[PDB]
């Protein structure tokens, strides 16, 4: 057995988590669920968007499955995902982009890639930002370290080995930003030598984005620095229809958090209309992470086959089914 | 009349410049040509990849049309385009992306946008780059100024007015990189108030790249900082088939240089196979810049119509025509 922390969340969160846990049970993933509060429900009932008991649950179990959360506006609330990243040193932001039939387009299918984005350093740090008093000159910084580069590239290669993928492409601008991006590329080359059967490719970031729109089928795993990974993961979402079906993970040494990328959609909450596919695919990522890749693949192919058959699809996809009915149609093809 | 500096260049350069000048004469653009050397031919014949007489020609005429150049490898030669940018303070890197029929795909057409990239500051500066002696820590910097932001955004809006376009989208990451990207966005908003009939849009860079792959038709002029503009212009090239047909300009206060983005292709030099469309479209940009937008549009629609009719196309496009024959077919539809 293994226990995971489950955050049911806000809006459509509870409905799609119910559906996801149904499919996980139908897979016989062997998991048990421990529930924790975050977001609106925590704020109302425990005084904090992110209570220490939930942090302790995640610390103990090291794996969390997280529905979307609502954070109120206008009250100075801090980003929950940022707080978790700082708390658990979640250095790998991992975003799969995969083609599915009948899910809107840029069609032609065949996209099946993962963007591994370094998420603790690079160009997105708070440190180094200042504007002069007269408002004329702004500066910002970037920091790349051997330690931070080594761990993100090792993660990418370990992911390749753990899921049966065959190529890692390191994306950089080392010709121009020689110090930081050059150190990232030097480290990536060094790490690649430790994984002889995984093809290693280097590609400049501008050419990478051109190639992603001309032939995204050529990519397998992409690994890159913080800002570049932000950009590339959202580009790739556009290749496969957008953010409505997108899973995500944020992974560190002693904790990993799996989710849907989309928000809590409170307008349709409780109506059984929400599409559970994104969170299901986040649970597939979780299964890959905890060592059940065969079940992750069973789940992804069942989703493909259910979409091909148009069996009990939710209204966002032109069907008249409901969240749980869609989940049950998926589970029937496992 | 007006005189422009013409650089015939290396490889296919002379052939495609001959064809371009033929079309410009057929347009009766009213130009006269002054020839200057750069690249291999200059190195052989005047001792320098970039002679001072060529710089003086550009200084005097303020407008240059430049074929591709070859720079030898292994001899420490400096980038010619970088030298020109520093010499003339060429702060606007301007890249049109337009759909043409029968030119390879990501098909469905309807793309017609321009990326205006700030090219003197931002995250691509040499200053601020250092690696610690032990190799563990690398740093790089970015600088954004009110002056530099004001001039690039003013250029974008002036371009809109000068060519009949209707929207400028400023692209940023001011939510995270608050100092530099935030100053860029603050300045862009301020400048936009001076152009009431040009729609102003703000968009975060990751969402922009997603939207460019889902519906590139929504964009008109995009203006952004140095690194972001590098990325977006190559993404956009991938929407319209790649770099083989791509024009470019680099523009400052007292000089402007217009070209094809592609290289000198020495393998097919002299054979009459080279496609002159990219340099022709660079000449269209030049015509927009010097105040003949009606002739730039005549040229672009003649290219569209020639491609639609499949009249004398070069082999890269599946025809059996030659460079000058393709140019003459274009000129017949002016």
């Amino acid at each position: 057995t293994q226990t995971i922390t489950v955050i049911r969340g806000d809006g459509i969160g509870p409905e799609i988590m119910d559906a996801t846990l149904f499919v996980l049970d139908a897979l016989q993933a062997g998991l048990t669920y421990e529930y924790a509060d975050a977001g609106l429900v925590a704020l109302e009932k425990h005084g904090d968007l992110l209570p220490e008991s939930t942090l302790a649950s995640i610390t103990k179990n090291k794996v969390a499955l997280k529905s979307p959360l609502t954070t109120p506006v206008g009250e100075g609330f801090s980003s929950i995902n940022v707080a978790m990243r700082r708390k658990f040193d979640l250095y790998a932001n991992v975003r799969p982009a995969k083609s599915f039939p009948n899910t809107k387009s840029r069609f032609a299918d065949g996209v099946d890639l993962i963007t591994v984005r370094e998420n603790t350093e690079g160009a997105y740090l708070s440190e180094g930002q200042e504007v002069s008093a007269d408002g004329e000159v702004a500066v910002s910084g970037a920091r790349v370290t051997r330690k931070g580069s080594e761990r993100i590239v090792r993660y990418a290669f370990d992911l390749a080995r753990a899921t049966g993928r065959k190529k890692v492409t390191a994306v950089h601008k080392a010709n121009i930003i020689k110090s930081t991006s050059g150190l990232f590329l030097k480290v990536a080359r060094d790490v690649a030598t430790q994984y002889p059967e995984i093809e290693f490719q280097e590609m400049i970031v501008d050419n990478t984005c051109m190639q992603l729109v001309m032939r995204p089928e050529q990519f397998d795993i992409i690994v890159t620095t913080n800002l570049f990974g932000d950009i590339i993961s959202d580009l790739c979402a556009g290749l496969v229809g957008g953010l409505g079906l997108a899973p995500g993970a944020n992974i560190g040494v002693d904790a990993a958090i799996f989710e849907a990328v989309h928000g809590s959609a409170p307008d349709i909450a409780g109506q059984g209309k929400a599409n559970p596919c994104a969170l299901l695919l986040g649970a597939a990522q979780m299964l890959d992470h905890i060592g059940q890749p065969q079940n992750a693949e069973r789940l992804r192919e069942a989703i493909v086959a259910t979409l091909e058959a148009k069996d009990s699809l939710t209204p966002d996809l032109g069907g008249t089914g409901n969240t749980m009915g869609f989940a049950k149609a998926i589970a029937s093809r496992l």
